[PDB]
Formats: C-alpha cells, structure tokens, sequence
C-alpha cells in the first residue's frame, strides 16, 4: 500500500562517520538550535553546585544542601553513593566495547522488530512517529532491569561477556541510592521515609539507557538529546570520563550541568514532581554534541509501578493546602508523555 521505511532510521554512529555536515533529518530549525543561532549555547552554573554527600545523609546540614538543591534545580551530583571506581568504569568499558562492536553484531539486539518495528528495549534510536521530525544525534541501548522476570535477556549483549553481570551488580548499587535519595525526600517532607518506596512499589520498572553520542561536525545545529524531562520517579545518571554535554533549563536559561570525578547525576522525574505535589520538580535537560569526541552515559530510569495513581500526598494536602496536580495513573502518564511545544505535565496543572 504504502512505504514508510522513514520508520527505520540508520543509527547515528554510522551516518556520523566522516562528515562535514550533518544529515538534514538532524538539522534544527535556527530558533531551536541550542544556542538559537550561536556558538554560546549555555551559562556556566552559579553557585552554590547542587552537590550531596549521600553518606552524611543524616545530618541535618547535608539534609539541607538535598532540599536546597532539589527546589533550585531538581537534580543533584552525589558522592560517597557507595558505588566503587572500578565498576562506574567498567561498566562504562563494557558499554564502549559493546558500540565499537560492527554494526552487524550490535544489530543482533535490534529494536526493530524484523528489522522495521520500533520497540523501547534494545539496540538502536528512539521511535520516529513522522517523516518531518528532526532526529537527536545519538544511539541507545536500552534495557528493561527491574521487574527481574519481566527481563528478555536477548536483547542483553553477550560480548563483552561480562555486560550482563556488571549492569546486574551496577543496578544493585543504583538501587540503593535510589532508595536513599527516596528516604531523604520523604523525611523533608514529612511523609514518612518509606512513603515514595511504598508510592513506587515493588515491581517498579527500572530501565538500563546506555547512551552513545557520536562527535558532530556542526554541534550548533543538532541536539545529542532534545530537550525533555524523564517521566519516571528518579534517574541516576552516569557519565564516562565526565565528558560534558548535559545542560539543564532553569527559568529559560540552559545552564551546563558540571562535573565532578567519579559522581552521579540524580534528578527528579515528571511522576515524582506530581507526587509531591511540585515542591519539587522535574528538571529539563539535553545533550549537546561536540565535534571532537564521542559522548557515553548511563541512565537508570526508576518508574512507579503501572496502576500506582499519581497524584499529591495526602500529607501535602493537609490544612487545606490544594493540589496543583489532577491524579492519573502511572502507565496512563507515560501513554500520554509519549504523544505529541508543550509538556504534558504542563496539562495535569491546576
Ligand atoms: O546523556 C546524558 O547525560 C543525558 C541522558 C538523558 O537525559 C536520558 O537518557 O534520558
Ligand atoms: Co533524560
């Protein structure tokens, strides 16, 4: 009848290679760019860095550096999480070695269902809904982690063959954070530290994004990822080498998110920012190219179960305090998070 074979993107490490120009699909409109027509494409991050120390959790003036640093931006760096030098970099290495592989082998793990179904879990890019949308610059390799018996272990690379027990044990170690994060939020806002692990629930997705962002030629006129907010609960975020690119939006201004050796990267979800009510909030953020190196990060995506209904704890609500947030059940956010100039979220304020 007709041919739509525009649904089956070329992955961005092969088309990158050897240009001077990037593919028109890639190209944004001038008002879009990330520096809207310029070279200057964000501000240097004012002080004080949102930084946390998750060991010293517990202490009060830590507890305030978390809050403070939740209100201003939605995310935090972290150190001392407990996760080791060593497996931050392997399991980095194991990603690396996996996007160096030939595109045959990587294409084993496709998420094109014979060869022209886009699915979210595997090797590949995001789904491409229209012949006019501008593409981001990057590939993925994205893995369903938690549930444990809602995992397909083939789309898991075999080679390296120790992938599959360093996101394994990796998962384990973001898991903890996760929870720790999750307890402090609780316990400044006075819901209990177990509200938002009990709101999450125990089979809660939690999702592997390995990034690749091949260098770009002309790192003005792309994006490495579009501007977006996450729509799970909570992402920990980790960045080989700390190379930059990631900014995040605060007031209109896109703002570098700065490094620090052997940190991660927390940050707010869309389905947490309605489950506290928007005391906090879901930070926008984007990846911007560059042209001399490739750029690798890790995202793990903490969702909230399927038929959790999002909406403002009760402990927010008391004295008559209103919700600026309608209910919605979770899977129902993410169905409408993946429709098509506005956030859905932005539909769910009152
Ligand atoms: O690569 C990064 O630093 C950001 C990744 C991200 O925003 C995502 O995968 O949702
Ligand atoms: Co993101």
């Amino acid at each position: 009848m007709a041919d739509e074979s525009w649904r089956v993107p070329t992955p961005v490490q092969e088309l990158a290679a050897g240009v001077v120009e990037p593919p028109t699909q890639f190209v944004l409109q001038e008002q879009d760019r990330p520096g809207s027509g310029t070279l200057l494409f964000a501000t240097d991050m004012p002080e004080p860095i949102p930084v946390v120390d998750l060991s010293r959790l517990a202490a009060a003036d830590e507890a305030s550096k978390l809050r403070s640093a939740l209100e201003t931006w939605g995310l935090f760096l972290v150190t001392k999480h407990g996760i080791e030098a060593s497996l931050m970099d392997d399991v980095m290495a194991a990603s690396r070695d996996f996007f160096y592989q030939p595109l045959e082998a990587k294409q084993e793990y496709s998420n094109l269902i014979g060869g022209k179904r886009f699915q979210m879990e595997g090797y590949g890019n995001d789904m491409v809904k229209s012949k006019d949308q501008i593409l981001d610059w990057q590939d993925r390799l994205q893995l369903r982690v938690e549930p444990q018996d809602e995992r397909n272990l083939a789309y898991w690379p075999k080679h390296p063959d120790s992938f599959r027990d360093l996101l394994e044990k990796y998962a384990s170690k973001t898991k903890i954070v996760r929870n720790k994060v999750l307890r402090a939020m609780g316990k400044t806002l006075e819901l209990g530290e177990d509200y938002f692990i009990s709101q999450i629930g125990d089979r809660a997705s939690a999702i592997a994004r390995f990034n690749y962002y091949p260098p770009c030629p002309r790192p003005d006129l792309v994006f490495g990822i579009k501007p977006h907010s996450d729509g799970g609960a909570v992402t920990i975020l980790l960045v080989d080498k700390d190379v930059g690119g990631l900014q995040v939006q605060k007031d209109g201004v896109w703002y570098t998110v700065p490094s620090m050796p052997h940190t991660l990267l927390v940050n707010l979800g869309d389905s947490m920012e309605i489950m506290n009510n928007g005391i906090f909030k879901s930070p926008v953020h984007r990846v911007v190219t560059n042209a001399e190196k490739e750029r690798l990060s890790l995202a793990m995506f903490y969702g909230v179960e399927g038929q959790r209904v999002l909406e403002p704890a009760l402990g927010l609500l008391g004295e008559e305090r209103p919700a600026r947030y309608r209910k919605i059940m979770a899977s129902d956010y993410i169905i409408g998070l993946r429709q098509g100039g506005q956030r859905f979220i932005e539909t769910l304020k009152i």
